[PDB]
Formats: structure tokens, C-alpha cells, sequence
């Protein structure tokens, strides 16, 4: 089988779930296996922020300090003195995977326990937000804190972005940010044909954890929701984006 082949080739564990919304056909490979969700959670966190606020509320400007800065603050490190609006923070978080921006949004919604509670409310009993950055990226095998599964991430992403946990105007924002992500070119985007729109959010963590979750639109007809998660068995392992791209191609063939 092709996913086993990719695990073999990249010496890694793959977690895959894809749902063709058109036909309810699915592709599944260790779909219920836990991985550290890493930055992929920022997409769901914006979903909860959008539930909580009106669009016009997203213009509240948040002031933060160097204390709030962590690592990978490409957008937030520029605006310490001016602050950024909640909308701008969501943009940075989703499109640049700006860690401080996610931390600030998380705080506005009540922190990790409040995020968990709202995820439970939308039907996700799997995803387990517990920690802020940086600590959430540090997940040891067998630990369930700050993990989810491919199936649950797909189910929660679909629910915010495509179903009825948000109204259309807010769904449109989420999709637009994710469509215009800067960080995923070598992942799920590299395994879909040009001309098929992709909205995605990437993550990376310890044990070589390398994640992408995505909504993929064919030219015509309903979208595919997909999570490709991976991890390796050594703590300081490196990842290869190419695994995610290759796994994506196998999914697309399995569905077409
Ligand atoms: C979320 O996944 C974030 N990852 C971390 O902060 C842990 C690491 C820092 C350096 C290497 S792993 C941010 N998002 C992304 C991404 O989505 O691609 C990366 C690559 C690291 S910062």
C-alpha cells in the first residue's frame, strides 16, 4: 500500500483522514492515531474567536509587549509599539503561523481550557488543548496533552469552515485567510493539481512532527477536507515536507 510505502521511505508515522464532502467517501490511514497538533490548532482557535466576536469586534486593537513575544513572531515583532487588531492577529496567526499572535488570540478567548470547552461544545471530544506556546509543541509519545487525531481535526475544521458553527460572513474570513496562507507551499498544496483552490494550516513540533490540514476545492463541486499528520520516533528528528506532499497525491488518487 502507498501510505505504508511513504512511511518506509521517510522513516515516519503517517496519520491521514480525508473526507470528500461531495460523496461522503473517505480515505483513512491511522486516522484515529494521536499526534501533537502543533500550529494546526490556530485554525480552530480562530474559529472559536469568530464564534465569540462580531466581525466589527475584530477591529479591537490589542497592545502587547516583548514579554508576549516568543519565537517565530514574524508579524507581531514588527508592531509591539502600535499594537495590532484582532483581525490582524488572526491574519498573522493563520497566514504566517505567527506564534505570539496565536498566544494573544488564545488569551482573548480564555486560554487553553476555554478553547477545549468550546471545542467540546462543537462536538470534538478528541482535541486536547492544554498549553500555550512554546510548551504545546513538546509532546512525548503516549502523552495526550495538546494532541488530536486526523479524523477529529478534519471534523472540527469542516464544522467551522463549511458547516454551521459559524455564519457565512465569518466562514468567508476563515477560508480567505487559510486560502492565502504563506507557509504551506511544499505540503498539501504541492500534491494537489494547479487550479484547485487550497486553504490550509501547517504545523511543526518535536519528534519530527509535521502537519498540514486543508480544504481542497476541485474546479467544480464540493470540497475535500484533509489532515495529513506525521511524527517520527526520535525527539529531535527532522521532518521532510515532501512526505506530506506525496501523501496528499495518494489521497487525491484514492478519491478520484
Ligand atoms: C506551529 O506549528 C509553530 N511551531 C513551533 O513553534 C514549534 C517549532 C519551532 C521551530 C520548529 S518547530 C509554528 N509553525 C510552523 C509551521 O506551521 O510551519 C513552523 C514551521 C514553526 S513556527
Amino acid at each position: 500500500d502507498d501510505f505504508a510505502k511513504l512511511e518506509e521511505q521517510f522513516d515516519a508515522k503517517l496519520g491521514i483522514f480525508a473526507l470528500d464532502t461531495g460523496t461522503n467517501r473517505t480515505v483513512a490511514y491511522r486516522p484515529d492515531e494521536r499526534f501533537a497538533f502543533a500550529s494546526t490548532i490556530k485554525a480552530l482557535t480562530v474559529g472559536v474567536l469568530l464564534q465569540q466576536k462580531s466581525i466589527e469586534d475584530l477591529n479591537q486593537r490589542i497592545t502587547y509587549t516583548r514579554d508576549d513575544l516568543v519565537n517565530y513572531n514574524p508579524i507581531t515583532e514588527k508592531h509591539v509599539d502600535t499594537g495590532m487588531t484582532l483581525k490582524e492577529l488572526a491574519d498573522a496567526s493563520l497566514r504566517y503561523s505567527d506564534n505570539a499572535a496565536q498566544n494573544l488570540i488564545l488569551k482573548q478567548i480564555g486560554g487553553p481550557e476555554s478553547l477545549k470547552k468550546e471545542l467540546r461544545k462543537i462536538g470534538d471530544e478528541v482535541t486536547n488543548p492544554e498549553r500555550f506556546h512554546p510548551e504545546l509543541n513538546e509532546v512525548n509519545p503516549g502523552e495526550t496533552q495538546d494532541t488530536s487525531t486526523a479524523r477529529a481535526l478534519v471534523t472540527s475544521l469542516r464544522a467551522f469552515a463549511l458547516e454551521d458553527k459559524l455564519p457565512s460572513e465569518k466562514r468567508e474570513l476563515l477560508i480567505d485567510w487559510m486560502k492565502r496562507n504563506t507557509t504551506g507551499d511544499a505540503l498539501i498544496r504541492a500534491g494537489v493539481p494547479d487550479g484547485w483552490e487550497v486553504a490550509d494550516k501547517t504545523g511543526a513540533a518535536s519528534y519530527g512532527t509535521r502537519n498540514d490540514i486543508a480544504i481542497i476545492w476541485p474546479p467544480k463541486g464540493d470540497p475535500v477536507v484533509l489532515a495529513v499528520l506525521s511524527s517520527r520516533d526520535k525527539k529531535d528528528a527532522k521532518y521532510d515536507d515532501k512526505l506530506i506532499a506525496e501523501a496528499t497525491k495518494v489521497v487525491m488518487k484514492a478519491l478520484n
